[PDB]
Order: C-alpha cells, then sequence, then structure tokens
C-alpha cells in the first residue's frame, strides 16, 4: 500500500515467507482494476462517446470501489499467513495444548481460504468490468481493457492456488465443497471470457 | 517508475493520466514473476532435503535476479518511450514531413521496449518451470503465481507491440518485429497451462 515498487519486489524476492503468491494476485487484481478506471476516466467526457458516457460512470464507481478492497488485500494476504503459522507454531506437550491447536489450526485454515477466495470473487469482478470498456472504450486505449482483463485473469487464478492449498487442510469437509464449488464456477466463465475480451481488444487495435 | 509507492502508481494508473499505462502494468506483472521464481528459489537453496537442485537453482537464482532488475528498469523504459510518440505528433509542409518522420523514429522504439519486456517474460515462464519441478514443496504455489504473472506481462506487452507496429510506414521492420512477436506467443500460451496444472496437482 504505502511502500515502494522496488521495496515491495525485494521482499517479494527475499527469503522472508511474505509478500509472497498472494499479495502479487492482489496487486494483479488492483492493477486490472486500475486499467479499468482507466478507459473510463479517457472515455467519459469525449464528446465523440457521449451515448456510453452514463454506463462507463456507472463502471467507474464500481472499478474505484475494487481497486480499493484489492490494495487492501496486499496485506489481508499477510494477516491470514500470520493466522496460520501462529497457530501451528502453539506449545504441544500436554493434550491441552494440542486439542486447542488442532481447533485453532482448523479456524486459521478456514480464514486462509476465505481472503484468498475473497480476492478470486474481486478478480472474477474486475473481468465483467473489462468486458464492459472492451466493447464501450475509446479505441485510442482499448489495449489497457486488454491488459485490464490479463492482470485480472492473473489475479484470480494466482489467488485460487491459496484457495486449494488451504481449503485441503480443513477436517469440516462441507465448508471446503461450498468454498472449492464456489471456486470451481468463479473459473469456469473466467477461462473463455478472458480469451474472448483480450482477442476483441486484439482487433480493435488492428 | 518503480520509485514510486504501489497506492501512487494505481492513483496514476487508474487516472485519466496518459502515464502510468498497461505498459506499466506489464512491466511489473513480469518483475513479480521474477520476483517469486527468485523467491521459490530463496526458500529451496540452503534445506539440506534440497541439495539435490542447489547449485541449479543457484544458478536460475541469478538469472530470475537480473531478470527482475531488467523488468522494474523496463515500468520507466514504458513511460519514456510513450511520452516521446505523445511529443512528435504534438510537432506543428517542411514542418509537416519533420513531424511524419520524428513520429515513425518514436514508433519504432514503442514498438521495441514493448517487445524487449515481451522477450524477458517470456525467460521469465522458462525458469518459472524449472522450479517449478525442483523447488521447495512448501512455496510451491509462488511457482504458479510466476507463470500467470509473466504470462500476463508477455501478452499485455504483446499488445503494445501491436498498436504501434500498426502505424508504421517501413513495413520489412514492422513484420519481423511481428514474426519475433508471434515466435514469443506461440509456446507462451502451451507451457503456461503445463506448468500451472502441475503447480496445481503439487498443492492437492
Amino acid at each position: 500500500g504505502n511502500e515502494t515498487i522496488e521495496t515491495f519486489l525485494d521482499g517479494l524476492a527475499s527469503s522472508a515467507p511474505t509478500p509472497g503468491g498472494g499479495g502479487a494476485a492482489a496487486i494483479s487484481g488492483a492493477m486490472g482494476a486500475a486499467l479499468v478506471s482507466m478507459v473510463c476516466n479517457l472515455t467519459i467526457g469525449k464528446k465523440k462517446y457521449v451515448e456510453v458516457e452514463a454506463d462507463l460512470k456507472q463502471v467507474l464507481e464500481k472499478s474505484e470501489g475494487l481497486r480499493r478492497t484489492l490494495t487492501g488485500m496486499i496485506a489481508d494476504d499477510v494477516e491470514a499467513f500470520d493466522a496460520v503459522m501462529g497457530a501451528y507454531g502453539l506449545p504441544k506437550n500436554t493434550d491441552e495444548e494440542k486439542a486447542a491447536r488442532a481447533a485453532k489450526i482448523q479456524e486459521a485454515l478456514k480464514t486462509a481460504t476465505d481472503v484468498p477466495l475473497a480476492c478470486c470473487r474481486v478478480c472474477r469482478e474486475v473481468i465483467d468490468l473489462a468486458e464492459i470498456v472492451a466493447e464501450k472504450g475509446n479505441l485510442n486505449v482499448i489495449s489497457d481493457a486488454g491488459v485490464a482483463v490479463l492482470s485480472a485473469y492473473a489475479g484470480l487464478r494466482s489467488a485460487a492456488l491459496n484457495v486449494y492449498v488451504n481449503a485441503k487442510g480443513l477436517d469440516d469437509r462441507a465448508f471446503a465443497e461450498e468454498r472449492l464449488k464456489e471456486l470451481e464456477g468463479l473459473l469456469a466463465e473466467a477461462g473463455a471470457l478472458n480469451e474472448r475480451i483480450y482477442e476483441t481488444v486484439k482487433s480493435k487495435v488492428n
């Protein structure tokens, strides 16, 4: 958030367990969400585009919403990660310490499934926002609509791996099935949608 | 630039500033790909368990870290090259052939810059494979996030090659660049999927 890019890449490169893939996914996300706001901000007020203005106004509120949130998620990853390690590194001597570690690990893995899925959900919304500027956007900047979708799609599939990892560790299979089923679906659509919107933009560029 | 904060970059990326742009974003997408290949490498070197792949991952670590440094620089290279295309079209019969020359000059750079980022992102994808095979099983997810961030960069940057190639007189140049471009692209689809499935099946 309040942190240099080279700083983030130094830490992301380092042997520190954070930043890692989860935080990158979120950045891949918030970049998607930014490149929609861009095509919105450079198409709105353009006299030749006063028949899509209002739509692209509504898109802009959504995308700015989703950028704010997705920037939050860079650090939500670290919180979720700490929770898992905090639980995993608990005393393990008596059965009063064993049992209270099982529970706290389960509680931690559930949070470390919801938090990446929340980013998935927002990344899948970003792909929908990009379809719209890929179809209504100023042709001068139509590429940004294409980079937008690729970033969002990278975010979604990135974040999705942190769902698979923490999901598999759960004792409550019910809760996991629901979450993996919610992911399984988010990904079904996003596959062909990212190509459509990437290939559409490629065509509008030539 | 990579000197900017993640909020300051995103505040400008979202704005109606012509910079930052999708070329900026593609640069960052690549660096994080390099960054993550370096992180698996850093979390596998000095694990006694992973001695057999230590030297191999040592050679990968130095490659990735050079690709990261390059790709981070390429954030600014995109703004510089785009600002000189904006600059050439801003120019005011002698006044008019001066301007069509400067523009063609500017658009050949505006093609070469994103193709280099394309070239580098393609190389992150190969290191993202070695690490996906040889890397520490408790951070293999990062091998995955790597391949994705790198593939996004590649195709994000591909689009800026197409935008600038389109407006070029010299068509021997332009088609030579589109051939190179489509020569990287051709493979990148096939790897990115093989690598992700491989990382997907190691976490599950």
